[PDB]
């Protein structure tokens, strides 16, 4: 019924970007300003409107230069659309692996890691928990602005992927901003290894076991001691002795 409602006539849709698990993506064009957009769409026997849109409902309440921006929605009838700013280099994961991002230096990696921090710190200070933070869920636009995306599992103040999830969250579903910091830790590993998959080789059953028992991935060669020292900080056995996003950010802004 509401104020973010965009008429469907106004959006075109020009090409496909994403798969069909509950609905695909597509680049489109918003005719009334001649700007590109990402349209997320809903495969029609699934989810429920409510469950699709809470991702929107969260974005409605956010404004920040490293948080992908909601333009609006077409819930007038099906398929449901969630319209958002188009990011010209796709997931951070991809960017690091392919387009340009493969061949860049450690200062590039750092400053793109600070933008994620910056966005997260804003979420922190607004009492939000993302819950699904990783490189695949971060996007890239022009001049390598990096933004944070996917607020599907986001909340104010349940299934999951083992390797980005903190041991307390795995064992007890105690999820919090500090579990989000754990993930940032993993993200950092991903960045500084030009998009590698974490805990190489291990089952995911091995990982639950090993990390609850104290194990942490070794420093990978390429990565500034400084940064590795910071990963470990985010991987602190105990939630409440991990940095705030505030502190994390500040750290990154120091450093050669
Ligand atoms: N707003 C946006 N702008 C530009 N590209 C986007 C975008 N949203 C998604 N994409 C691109 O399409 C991909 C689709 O991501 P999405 O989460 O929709 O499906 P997916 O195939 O990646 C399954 P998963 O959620 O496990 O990553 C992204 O990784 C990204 O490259």
């Amino acid at each position: 019924h509401d104020k973010w409602e965009i008429p469907r006539s106004e959006i075109t849709l020009e090409r496909k970007l994403g798969s069909g698990q509950f609905g695909e993506v597509y680049e489109g064009k918003w005719r009334n300003y001649n700007i590109e957009v990402a349209v997320k769409t809903l495969k029609e026997g699934t989810m429920s409107v409510e469950e699709f849109l809470q991702e929107a409902q969260i974005m409605k309440k956010l404004k920040h230069p490293n948080l992908v921006q909601l333009y609006g929605v077409c819930t007038k009838e099906p398929p449901i659309y969630i319209i958002t700013e188009y990011m010209s280099h796709g997931s951070l994961l991809d960017y690091l692996r392919d387009c340009e991002g493969h061949t860049v230096n450690a200062q590039a990696l750092l400053d793109m890691a600070a933008q994620v921090a910056s966005g997260m710190a804003y979420l922190e200070s607004q009492n939000f928990i993302h819950r699904d933070l990783a490189a695949r869920n971060c996007l890239v636009g022009e001049n390598n602005v990096v933004k944070v995306a996917d607020f599907g599992l986001a909340r104010l103040i349940a299934k999951f992927p083992i390797k980005w999830t903190a041991p307390e969250a795995i064992s007890y579903n105690r999820f919090s901003i500090k579990s989000d910091v754990w993930a940032f830790g993993i993200l950092l590993w991903e960045i500084f290894t030009y998009g590698q998959v974490p805990y190489p080789g291990m089952s995911g059953s091995e990982v639950i076991e090993q990390v609850e028992r104290g194990y942490r991935m070794p420093r990978p060669q390429g990565c500034p001691e400084e940064i590795y020292e910071l990963m470990l900080q985010c991987w602190n056995k105990s939630p409440e002795e991990r940095p705030t996003f505030a502190e994390t950010l500040h750290a990154l802004e120091t450093m050669f």
